[PDB]
């Protein structure tokens, strides 16, 4: 019965009850993640709702998952029986943008999108671009430490997150980080907040550092993936850093080229003036050196290819259920990595589709299973797997911007080892010691 | 006894006890600092014995306080009365140079200029680069969160640590972080480690990310001006009229006249910039003669000159006396007020500080040289430098940008971090440290 408390607690229209408006609150865009009806679905209006939604939940046990839009593909928002799900909806206001100090400060629920258009009316940049961009919120990119295309030079979240405003133990709010541009003050507990997807407490304002407003494609068609790719064993071997690298194949492209060579490979360069145009004309030696059927300096804004990549999960979802994986290798073992795709592809009768950052190694094998064929269904499971396993096996991680929330939380325990999830059960226990943020993901609790 | 495990597990040429032998290993530069003698120094050899002394350590209740090369200035490495003093100065090599994934992996105590000289010869360059390059450790650094003066644009040590290997807990040995360049896998608990000046556990290997080798564009911009507080308006001014620049300091004569007594090589405020990209190398300009100067010149040669004298301005100095300093970091259109306060600081306790600041972030470092014979001349500093940090608390700094918090810093650290923040820190640093061997009584007080 804790809807009762809550309703004296925060008001009765901000916590919803109704079963028919929860079915949308309770999952993310991941599948097969175990999600259940939860006893509530609060949208708090202010830090204090928040402080009292935890302070209530602590003292009965019920879980809390925080959610922003729901884009998550691991599951990491899913609630349970009788958990708690926190709206951050209601808190999407940006609160300031201090031009002279190049920072910006957020609410947990505004847009990637409605951000970025914000800082760019005062000439400032927020690099960070998720292919999710128009959809996902800060405070869900701060808690999965969301990655873009332009993570290569540019960084992930964490490479922009100064401090923020948490509501951690019992309820306490607490303020996290620096808001200067250095300081060391005590532990890096604003960043142990990135990445660890609201299973520490939620976060109910956030700072973030801007730059400012900073345009050569390179385009290149090739064929297979263990070739093609090899320009990116390459690229970072022999010529400087890309502003931007994917990876993407012919094969998720005539299902985009349906919703309104074989295999490409994208480079960027943002550089202004004459230094600008040698790394357009850097990034091609390593392209034709490698079969390269086509491969034009191009540069015509054409552009028309990188909208291609960021509708590349926005396609194959219309086309049925998409599973998705997200190991992230050396950029030395791209090559294989690719190898290991295309051939776990073989050894389970399913066609698996490729998309991948290539500037950082960061590959996306996905599969698109038929709504009635099952066994592909099934072999892809086990398909991807042995990815993760091989991924593991090179040096690499299970996750390299998704987050772990439950469809990996197996294959990282491996990586992580049994140490380290000592350590991850002695941390949380400290800042949740009623253990109801988000309990049993990434890691499990016991 | 204690010492006879030390030598029961790995102790005939790694531990020492000569208590002359120990007193430069149980403290650093920091002045009016409590150190003391400990009960032994050992100088590991490999991650194994790391594990030994805090396996021993930690069945014993016996504190552990890791070193690098001793050169903090808040007494981080300062020692106790019978603890161990971990010397990181056998591992001093660097096991590899990752060129196609642009990665460094080395050891805690190689020196950061050790590191940057090896990384150069491939074409790669590591851009964190404190004043102290020539005598800290990689390991010192990342435990610290070092900073360096051409960081207002890439960053500090924090960010460039990848992965890093560590000594938990009661002696486990433990990888943390990732080797890619892209990994959210668990918690960034390498990312605590850094920057906990080592109350967490001992760093034994960290992995560090890499920049390739650019050159060409080394505009650097002088001018000297004629008070502080005129040299604030310009300062705040570089950034706001548009685009910060690759670095800029703020020195003055105090300090540049007492490197002049060395290496034999104008106004009061010098204000150093750069520019790596080329326009705007005329524009930073602008602030300098819209506002006050004696000079200014866009000088692209070398000029350079004056770059050594200020990161040489604490190796100088060091030689004209005790040096008590402070590391404060305010938001950057607050330094201008800063430098007017602490200079009329200067005479509401008539203590003449020199000023040292990396004006690019906020970062200011006043310094007064005691004369080590006037006793009240010490507590006449003291309470200077002590309204200097109570005023950058209010205006909304940080008690420390890049020297760390250690020990000189710790009431007001506590003020800043309030008593939630520090009760999760008690919290963390007892559920990665249950038995509390990993330096107790740093950074924050436990209860
Ligand atoms: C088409 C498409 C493309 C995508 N491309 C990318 C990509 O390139 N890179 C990438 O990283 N991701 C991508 N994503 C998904 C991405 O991981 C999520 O969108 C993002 O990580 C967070 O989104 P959310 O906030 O909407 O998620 P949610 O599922 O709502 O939740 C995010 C997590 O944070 C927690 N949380 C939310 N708010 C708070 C708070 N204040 N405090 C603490 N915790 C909170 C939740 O518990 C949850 O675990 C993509 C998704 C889609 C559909
Ligand atoms: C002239 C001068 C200029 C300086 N400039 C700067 C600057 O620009 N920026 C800046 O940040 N600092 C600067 N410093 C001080 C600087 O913080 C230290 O030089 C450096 O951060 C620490 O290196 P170290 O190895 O010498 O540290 P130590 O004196 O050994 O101590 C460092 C701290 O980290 C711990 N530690 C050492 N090794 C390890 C390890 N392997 N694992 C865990 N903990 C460990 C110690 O316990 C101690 O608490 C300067 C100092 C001087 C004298
Ligand atoms: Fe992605
Ligand atoms: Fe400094």
């Amino acid at each position: 019965g804790v809807v009762e408390e809550l309703v004296a607690a925060i008001g009765a229209e901000q916590v919803v009850t109704d079963p028919a408006v929860m079915e949308g609150y309770s999952h993310d865009e991941a599948e097969w993640a175990p999600y259940d009806a939860p006893a509530a679905v609060v949208r708090p209006r202010d830090t204090a709702d928040v402080a009292e939604v935890v302070r209530i939940c602590a003292g009965r046990g019920v879980a809390v998952v925080g959610r922003g839009a729901g884009t998550g593909l691991s599951g990491a928002a899913n609630a349970g029986r009788g958990w708690v799900v926190v709206s951050f909806e209601r808190m999407n206001r940006v609160l300031e943008v201090d031009t002279v100090q190049q920072t910006v400060t957020v609410q947990p629920g505004v847009v990637n999108d409605d951000l970025r258009a914000r800082v760019a009316q005062d000439g400032l940049w927020y690099p960070p671009d998720p292919a999710s961009s128009p959809w996902s919120t800060i405070g869900g990119n701060v808690a999965t430490n969301a990655g873009g295309l332009c993570c290569v030079k540019y960084g992930v979240t964490r490479d922009y997150v100064l401090g923020m405003e948490a509501v951690v133990g019992s309820g306490e709010v607490v303020r996290l980080g620096r808001t200067t541009a250095k300081g060391v003050t005590g532990y890096d507990l604003a960043g142990l907040m990135v990445g660890s997807e609201g299973t520490l407490g939620l976060v109910t304002e956030v700072t973030l550092r801007l730059v400012p407003l900073r345009e050569h494609t390179v385009v290149g068609y090739f064929d297979s993936l263990t070739d093609a790719g090899r320009a990116v064993a390459a690229v970072s071997a022999a010529g400087i850093v890309p502003s931007a690298l994917e990876l993407i194949d012919r094969f998720c492209l005539q299902a985009v080229d349906e919703w309104k060579g074989e295999v490409l490979l994208l480079a960027r360069s943002d550089l202004p003036g004459t230094s600008g145009q040698e790394e357009a004309d850097r990034i091609l030696e390593c392209f034709e050196k490698e079969k390269a059927v086509y491969a034009v300096r191009s540069t015509d804004e054409a552009e028309a290819l990188f909208q291609a990549r960021r509708l590349a999960y926005p396609a194959l979802e219309r086309l049925g259920p998409l599973l998705t994986e997200d190991v992230c290798v050396p950029k030395a073992r791209v090559p294989h990595m690719l190898e290991a795709i295309e051939a776990a592809g073989e050894r389970f009768d399913t066609r698996i589709g490729n998309i991948a950052h290539a500037g950082d190694g960061n590959l996306h094998p996905l599969f698109i299973v038929p709504a009635g064929d099952e066994e592909a269904k099934r072999r892809a499971k086990q398909a991807f797997e042995v990815i993760v396993d091989e991924a593991l096996a090179v040096g690499g991680t299970v996750t390299g911007e998704h987050g772990v929330g439950l469809l990996k939380m197996r294959g990282a325990a491996d990586e992580l080892g049994p140490h380290v999830l000592a350590m991850h059960r002695a941390v949380k226990g400290a800042l949740d010691p009623a253990g109801i943020f988000n309990p049993g993901k990434v890691f499990a609790l016991e």
